[PDB]
């Protein structure tokens, strides 16, 4: 019975190892945040919800209607929505010429993206966190627009040689379930779910409630202190002084980005999916094992990705051009809605968003060819530390100061 | 070119994806301790690390070697494992009767457990904290010892009917190298690796010295000021307060033990058996991803767990016997050696390590037979924060009160 038991092998943590499951880790770090702040958040629960009066806000807003501008932006999205529907519902019957109702989707899309910016930009009014709704919910509009046309036309062309046909999708049923989906791809068949789970929901309602006191403890018990230490504006200032105040922040701030990232992809929208009966569930990949920033930018974020691939890239190389061009094409287009969702809600233009999206691409390059295995990663973690979120909080920190 | 692109699915971290590759949260955690702890790290290791001065030490205890019973009891350690290996190379060669050899085993054994514990208790002047290194030196040393004995028998009874047979094994080349391998069960023939990685070495040193500092940090600041909140032991006080007590050392507690874990059990081992170009390094498994206790206690120390199954559990059911009584003499054995690693160093015999592992069983039957999928691994992960870890923190909280 001299017969052996060792053989050549490796820890399971040592990279050579080629172990991925660990789940217990999320695990882990959900019961240390419950355990760690159940008794604040159930506090905070009770407190804030037994003030809960939404007949109040709902008859406040219907007193005077004009002194919010955020909600009546909101609302008169439709008439934008409307308009497109009745230009694709007249170009199926009715012989509307194709030159005609392209050029009519193309107003409407221009005066999607233009009249929030200037409605915000001139009434004073607004809050910079009603104004930034307000802005997301007319950029969501805009792309869904852009697809329903295209989807549209094509399946129009191919008129010209369980289940729903061309004619017999354009209702306003479909465009508003359309409208309020969790993507931004057109179709005419949406896969759907059997049935509402309650206990997801509810789920889902518990983590957004508990990530959102999280992050707003976290702001006002982390970073509000360290900001107010010396209350000075980014601008004029020594770059000394700003890398040494940005490194008491880098670290707040790159928690505050990664509870965004969670409450915002996986619990709000699997909850509205969840509401609507939405089959796909695909919202993101795996962008924490990315081990370039090219992953990391094609995998955070798949509705947009989806979107840009489809509509965006794909046509562009069809009709003739090489993929540099292309590229070129979706980063411009990325920094020019970056502007629009930071500087216009603030009324902030400055240059750090435009070299942050600039330096972002050095930087991948060196990524790309130094680095491999797990030390990429690592360098993709920490160019997440120091990368576009440090951009965006050199913006929010500014506005603070100067305005409170 | 209106096909589809959306397919029923679910999101990554929901539980019904089945998604485990989350080694990017491993290279989180790292990133993050690197980067928060890096400056205090390099400032205390230059400024211990400009005191080494071995030689000094050497010296002093080369001065007056009476005065240090820890080191004393580690190297007298060799001479009942020289007094072991000339039994077995007697009973090689030298007709030595069996049973004398049996017998003369079974002392060894007993002396090897009985004579640090009455050193230790006796000699009053050894610290509380080498006195743990010279009993985990004399445990690891029996178990090697019955392991040898062991494995000499079975391949001598065998041999009553690139590679070493029996008689050619009796070396003390192969029998210290065996003492100081990172493994419990005795073979004659190990795997080997083909070269020493010094870059591997490096980084296991490194990891070994920051998980040190660490820890330290995390004991002199957070639960040293929690103690000192008010000091009293916890015998002879109110459950009350003893409850109270613990839930605000029950989380750093949690994190000194996964701390000791990961530097004791992937660094330091990972550091000896790359010294000594051991093969097998499978030192644990994925405990963190467990569903129940049990799957829990065999996976999180697979050394001890293989010497349980080889010498201890299969040879006692191949004798005839069910493996209720089996699991009892496991169940009694770990109780008497947590007992002997606790008590004895601190000379402090208190009922508190007993009725944890006791209580460990219900709770084990409870996690089996009510939670499932994710929520097992959720009781687990509570169970190891209020289980045995917080049975030690009681004795040791104690011992610093009375003692300091
Ligand atoms: C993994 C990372 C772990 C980091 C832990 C940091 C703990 C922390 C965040 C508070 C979180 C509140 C959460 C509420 C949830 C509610 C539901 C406690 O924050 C502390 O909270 C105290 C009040 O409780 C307040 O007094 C302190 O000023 C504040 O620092 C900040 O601690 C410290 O704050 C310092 C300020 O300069 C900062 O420098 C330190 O680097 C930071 O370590
Ligand atoms: C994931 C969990 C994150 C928990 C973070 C807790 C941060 C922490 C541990 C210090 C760790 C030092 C490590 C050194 C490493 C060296 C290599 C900082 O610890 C603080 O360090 C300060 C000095 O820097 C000291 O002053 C404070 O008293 C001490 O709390 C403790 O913070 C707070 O301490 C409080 C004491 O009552 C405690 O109540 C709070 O609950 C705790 O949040
Ligand atoms: C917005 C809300 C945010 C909430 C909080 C989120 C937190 C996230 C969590 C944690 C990180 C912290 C936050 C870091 C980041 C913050 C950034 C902002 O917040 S800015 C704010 C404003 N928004 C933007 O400015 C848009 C940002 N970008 C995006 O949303 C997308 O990720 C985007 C637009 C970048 C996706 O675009 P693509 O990279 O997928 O597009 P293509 O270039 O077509 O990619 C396809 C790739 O495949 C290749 N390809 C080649 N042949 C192909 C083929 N046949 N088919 C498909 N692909 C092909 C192509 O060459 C290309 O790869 P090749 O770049 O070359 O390496
Ligand atoms: C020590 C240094 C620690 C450093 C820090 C570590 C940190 C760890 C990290 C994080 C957690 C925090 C710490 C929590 C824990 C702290 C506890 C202490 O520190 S106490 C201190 C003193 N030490 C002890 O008292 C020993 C503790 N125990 C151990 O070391 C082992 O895990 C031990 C002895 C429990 C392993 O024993 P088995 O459970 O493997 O033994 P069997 O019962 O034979 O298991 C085999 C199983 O397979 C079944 N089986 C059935 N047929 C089989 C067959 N044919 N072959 C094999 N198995 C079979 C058997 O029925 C059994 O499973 P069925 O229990 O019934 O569910
Ligand atoms: C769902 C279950 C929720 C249980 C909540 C129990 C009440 C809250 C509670 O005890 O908080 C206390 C701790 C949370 O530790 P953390 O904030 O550092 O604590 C230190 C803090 N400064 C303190 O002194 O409090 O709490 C803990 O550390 C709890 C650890 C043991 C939990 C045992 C639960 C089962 C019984
Ligand atoms: C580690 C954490 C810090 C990472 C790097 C941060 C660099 C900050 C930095 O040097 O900003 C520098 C500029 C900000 O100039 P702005 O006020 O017009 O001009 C400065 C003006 N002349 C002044 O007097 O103040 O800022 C910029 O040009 C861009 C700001 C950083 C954007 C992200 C860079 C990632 C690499
Ligand atoms: C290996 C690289 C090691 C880099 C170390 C840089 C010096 C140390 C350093 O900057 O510490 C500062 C922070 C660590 O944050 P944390 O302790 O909360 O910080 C808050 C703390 N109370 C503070 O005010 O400091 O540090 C940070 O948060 C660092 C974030 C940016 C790191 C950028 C590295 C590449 C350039
Ligand atoms: C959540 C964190 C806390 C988990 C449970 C902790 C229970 C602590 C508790 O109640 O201890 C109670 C006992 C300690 O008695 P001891 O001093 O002889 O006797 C008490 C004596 N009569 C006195 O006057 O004080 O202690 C025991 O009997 C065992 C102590 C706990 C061991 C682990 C239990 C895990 C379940
Ligand atoms: C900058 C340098 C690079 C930084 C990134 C790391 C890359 C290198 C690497 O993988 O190192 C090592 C991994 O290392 C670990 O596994 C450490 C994880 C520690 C987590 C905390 C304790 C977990 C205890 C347990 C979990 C409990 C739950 C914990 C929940 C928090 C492996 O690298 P290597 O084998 O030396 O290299 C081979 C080539
Ligand atoms: C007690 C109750 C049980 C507690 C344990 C959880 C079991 C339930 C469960 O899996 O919930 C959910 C997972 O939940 C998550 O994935 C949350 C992880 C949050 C991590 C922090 C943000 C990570 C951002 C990104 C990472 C960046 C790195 C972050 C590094 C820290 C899934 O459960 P369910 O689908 O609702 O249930 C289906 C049945």
């Amino acid at each position: 019975w001299e017969l052996r038991c060792h053989r050549l092998q490796d820890s399971l943590f040592s990279s050579d190892s080629g172990f991925s499951n660990y789940r217990g880790i999320l695990n882990w770090c959900v019961v240390m945040l419950i355990l760690s702040n159940a008794r604040l958040f159930l506090e905070n629960l009770i407190k804030y919800g037994i003030l809960v009066d939404p007949i109040q806000v709902v008859s406040l807003f219907l007193k005077d209607p004009y002194s919010w501008p955020a909600p009546c932006l909101v609302i008169a999205a439709n008439v934008f929505a409307v308009a497109a529907f009745q230009v694709e519902k007249r170009l199926a019957v009715g012989a509307l010429t194709e030159q005609a109702g392209l050029l009519l989707h193309v107003a409407n899309l221009a005066t999607i993206l233009c009249f929030p910016a200037a409605v915000v930009l001139l009434v004073e009014s607004i809050t910079p966190v009603g104004s930034l709704l307000a802005l997301m919910a007319h950029t969501i509009l805009f792309l869904k627009l852009f697809s329903y046309r295209d989807v549209n036309s094509w399946c129009r062309r191919a008129r010209a040689k369980h289940t729903v046909s061309y004619p017999d999708n354009l209702t306003y049923r479909d465009l508003y379930y359309f409208l309020f989906a969790p993507t931004l791809c057109y179709e005419l068949n949406f896969p759907r779910s059997p049935r509402i789970r309650k206990r997801f929901l509810l789920r889902r309602i518990l983590e957004m409630l508990f990530f959102t006191q999280l992050q707003v403890g976290l702001i006002q018990q982390w970073m509000v202190p360290t900001i107010q230490n010396s209350m000075k504006p980014f601008k004029d200032m020594d770059y000394s002084r700003i890398i040494e105040r940005l490194l008491k922040l880098a670290v707040p701030n790159h928690l505050i980005w990664l509870i965004f990232f969670y409450w915002l992809f996986h619990s709000c929208l699997n909850a509205v999916a969840e509401l609507m009966q939405f089959g796909d569930r695909e919202f993101y990949r795996d962008w924490w094992n990315s081990e370039s920033v090219t992953y990391f930018w094609q995998n955070w974020n798949i509705p947009v990705h989806k979107w840009c691939i489809r509509h965006f890239y794909k046509p562009m190389l069809r009709r003739g051009s090489s993929k540099w061009m292309a590229r070129t094409g979706v980063f411009l287009a990325s920094a020019f809605f970056h502007e629009y969702l930071v500087s216009v809600p603030l009324r902030m233009f400055r240059l750090w968003a435009f070299t942050g999206m600039m330096a972002q691409i050095p930087l991948a390059w060196f990524v790309g060819r130094f680095f491999q295995g797990n030390y990429g990663n690592a360098a993709v973690w920490l160019s997440l530390i120091i990368g576009q979120p440090i951009a965006v909080l050199m913006y929010v920190h500014d506005y603070y100061v100067l305005n409170y």
